[PDB]
Order: structure tokens, then C-alpha cells, then sequence
């Protein structure tokens, strides 16, 4: 039963994670890591791309960030104006 009609997933690197392997991912502080579609992952490990290379980076050095894309949507209504505190 799917509920989340829309789907998003963009995280930014908080610190530089230099790696000397292929399996892992190498990126610097700020390099946004696009969350790629994966079947199953581990409790703490993440899977995505940071431009051209793909690897597994820790979810303890990255933070979530709004998506660079914007999907049109109804114009929410502004605060009517509550009288009673």
C-alpha cells in the first residue's frame, strides 16, 4: 500500500570521505549524493552517486537536503486569521 505519491531523496556530504577503493564512494564536504534506487541496504550504509562514480557511504557523515527539483502543486491557502488565542 503506497501512500507517498511523490518521491524524493537528496543528501549532502557534511565531511570529506576519502576512499581508496571502488566499492565505496569518494566525495568531499558539500558534494551532494544522489540517492539511487537500491533493493536492500544495511543499517547505516547508504547507496548513491556523487556525480559519476557510485559507492557505499556511511549515513553518519551525510545530512538530508531539499531537492533541486520543484514539482508544481496547488497553491496552499494562507492563514485565515484565528481570533481566539
Amino acid at each position: 500500500g503506497s501512500s507517498g505519491s511523490s518521491g524524493s531523496g537528496y543528501v549532502i556530504a557534511l565531511r570529506s570521505y576519502i576512499t581508496d577503493n571502488c566499492s565505496l564512494l569518494s566525495f568531499h564536504r558539500g558534494d551532494l549524493i544522489k540517492l539511487l534506487p537500491v533493493a536492500t541496504l544495511e543499517p547505516g550504509w547508504q547507496f548513491g552517486s556523487a556525480g559519476g562514480r557510485s559507492g557505499l557511504f556511511p549515513a553518519d557523515i551525510v545530512q538530508p537536503a531539499a531537492a533541486p527539483d520543484f514539482s508544481f502543486s496547488k497553491e496552499q491557502r494562507s492563514g485565515s486569521g484565528p481570533s481566539s488565542g
